């Protein structure tokens, strides 16, 4: 009986496992447009993904991922709110059974088709496990997906899916370019937050971009083909893999833009 998304294991059942699920920095969070504060002291934020070195896709079960080498300083992530050099992991997304849902941060309570999440760790803990033990071990770069033109960038990723249909199934998924997924304005929100799956840890300074990327009624229609299940055990369709706003409590969301 492990956490998921289902009736019996979903995110109100988390916290018998992980009780930090009720904690005071929990994510995702709704981000209040109009109280989020514009702060000037937030420094240029930096995208440095030309020398991303992708390796692999993976149905991990509760989603896929798109994973890099990060062996070595080659697609990082710096400046905005951040102290020192945070390297690319992995990606993945969340995404609902219907266009309306599917985004785990909110925006005015609107909810996106999907929610992209470019993972990164801080270099100074040496390692992912030992960064996700530390209050500023990882940085989140959030983008939301409304449904519209088709993301070319996206694409080569979308076209494996029918590879990787259940849990633990890989592909080599080598020479993508991550910059192909990010909208063209850098603008956001950030605030203190949490890992958004079990086990729920509080290490993550959440950057959630403003701009939405665009992505095709087929292209999102080919993630909600995806199996939650194991080949050779009942399909169960891989959708609404999104855990729902929690608490702000007592955080301030800033705001990069005016
Ligand atoms: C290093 C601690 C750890 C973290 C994670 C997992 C296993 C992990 O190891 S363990 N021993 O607890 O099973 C698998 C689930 C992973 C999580 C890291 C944070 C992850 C990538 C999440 O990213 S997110 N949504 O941006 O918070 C979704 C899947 C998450
Ligand atoms: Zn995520």
């Amino acid at each position: 009986h492990h956490w998921g998304y289902g009736k019996h294991n979903g995110p109100e059942h988390w916290h018998k496992d992980f009780p930090i699920a009720k904690g005071e920095r929990q994510s995702p969070v709704d981000i209040d447009t109009h109280t989020a504060k514009y702060d000037p002291s937030l420094k240029p934020l930096s995208v440095s993904y030309d020398q991303a070195t992708s390796l692999r896709i993976l149905n991990n079960g509760h989603s896929f991922q798109v994973e890099f080498d990060d062996s070595q300083d080659k697609a990082v992530l710096k400046g905005g709110p951040l102290d020192g050099t945070y390297r690319l992991i992995q990606f993945h997304f969340h995404w609902g059974s219907l266009d309306g849902q599917g985004s785990e941060h909110t925006v005015d309570k609107k909810k996106y088709a999907a929610e992209l999440h470019l993972v990164h760790w801080n270099t100074k803990y040496g390692d992912f496990g030992k960064a996700v033990q530390q209050p500023d071990g990882l940085a989140v770069l959030g983008i939301f997906l409304k449904v519209g033109s088709a993301k070319p960038g996206l694409q080569k990723v979308v076209d494996v899916l029918d590879s990787i249909k259940t849990k633990g199934k890989s592909a080599d998924f080598t020479n993508f370019d991550p910059r192909g997924l990010l909208p063209e304005s850098l603008d956001y929100w950030t605030y203190p937050g949490s890992l958004t799956t079990p086990p729920l840890l509080e290490c993550v300074t959440w950057i959630v971009l403003k701009e939405p990327i665009s992505v095709s009624s087929e292209q999102v229609l080919k993630f909600r083909k995806l199996n939650f299940n194991g080949e050779g055990e009942p399909e169960e369709l891989m959708v609404d893999n999104w855990r729902p706003a929690q608490p702000l409590k007592n955080r301030q969301i800033k705001a990069s833009f005016k």
